[PDB]
């Protein structure tokens, strides 16, 4: 009930992956400022983007079994950590996140729905979690 939410909301965002990104990392910048140093260029910010949406697209194809993926998130999280992201700025990434999905489904944005793409991208974090381990 809760990976069908997901799937379904995915497609339209599917439609155009970059420009819903771009919404998304507009949001984050807007509300935690401070992250926009960490990155590098134009290209090097748009391609990181799109790293982002095929990470979570990996997330929707795995939405019933997460624990496939958890070595990978680990290392992704082990990784970010590396280049100076704190833990806690992934908690701006998810209200970026469902304020990206709520601007491009307005309506069809269900509290259900809502609550199921807050859990599949709780679970995305707390497997990342363990590369600040
Ligand atoms: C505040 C949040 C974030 C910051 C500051 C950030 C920053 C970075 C930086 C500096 C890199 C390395 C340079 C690059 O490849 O462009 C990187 C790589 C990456 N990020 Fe992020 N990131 C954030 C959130 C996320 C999230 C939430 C995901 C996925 C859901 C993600 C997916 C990736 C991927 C796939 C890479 C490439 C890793 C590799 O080369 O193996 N990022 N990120």
């Amino acid at each position: 009930p809760e990976s069908e939410l997901i799937r379904q909301s995915w497609r339209v965002v599917s439609r155009s992956p970059l420009e819903h990104g771009t919404v998304l990392f507009a949001r984050l910048f807007a509300l935690e400022p401070s992250l926009l140093p960490l990155f590098g260029s134009s290209p090097e910010f748009l391609d990181h983007i799109r790293k982002v949406m095929l990470v979570i697209d990996a997330a929707v194809t795995n939405v019933e079994d997460l624990s496939s993926l958890e070595e990978y998130l680990t290392s992704l999280g082990r990784k970010h950590r590396a280049v100076g992201v704190r833990l806690s700025s992934f908690s701006t990434v998810g209200e970026s996140l469902l304020y990206m999905l709520e601007k491009s489904l307005g309506p069809d944005f269900t509290p259900a729905t809502r609550t199921a793409w807050s859990r599949l991208y709780g679970a995305v974090v707390q497997a990342m979690s363990r590369g600040w381990d």
